């Protein structure tokens, strides 16, 4: 299937979505031709709607916020797709507030999984993997199960202010 017959239900959610939490979000699909089994299409509807979810309730901050802290006041998220190899790279990103990495830390440390001294050297891509502890938080193990049922990889990219990127990659 093209992959639009997911993406082509994406603008009326985010809209209402949008709508729902007093949000301001330019919507940006690319890559809507791109084709995959059949099987990959039934099922990634639901993890990218939960991304788009996240991406719009705990990224894109409201256009005031956005411009006190001097960015452009509206906040895109753009979703994407594209084959790289014989797979297709799935990408949900936004320029909202980005993942707090602090936040992370002090939540691992608090639920036991991690001591102070050990917390100091991890890398950005070692504290982001706990998003992926279930029920560490939102709800990123519960897209992790459903990518992985697919065969797929998926990871997340995030900085502070600045904005946050997943991807997905699909066997095929
Ligand atoms: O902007 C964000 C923030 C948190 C999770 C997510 O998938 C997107």
């Amino acid at each position: 299937v093209p992959i639009s017959f997911v993406f082509n239900r994406f603008p009326r959610m985010v809209r209402d979505l949008a709508k729902k939490m007093n949000k301001e979000v330019n919507f940006i699909m690319r890559g809507e031709d791109t084709e995959l089994d059949r099987t990959f299409v039934e099922e990634i509807g639901e993890p990218l709607l939960h991304l788009l979810r996240n991406a719009i309730d705990h990224g894109i901050e409201p256009k005031e916020e956005r411009i006190a802290k001097g960015k452009p006041p509206i906040g895109t998220l753009i979703l994407s797709a594209r084959h790289e190899g014989n797979n297709v790279v799935i990408e949900v990103e936004d320029d909202g507030r980005g993942i707090d990495k602090e936040k992370i830390i002090r939540k691992a440390i608090e639920k036991g999984l991690i001591d102070e001294s050990k917390a100091a050297t991890l890398s950005d891509q070692e504290i982001l993997n706990f998003l992926f502890v279930p029920g560490f938080s939102v709800g990123m193990d519960v897209v992790k199960n459903v990518v992985e049922s697919l065969n797929g990889s998926i990871s997340i990219e995030s900085e502070k202010d600045k904005g946050t990127k997943v991807t997905i990659r699909l066997p095929l």
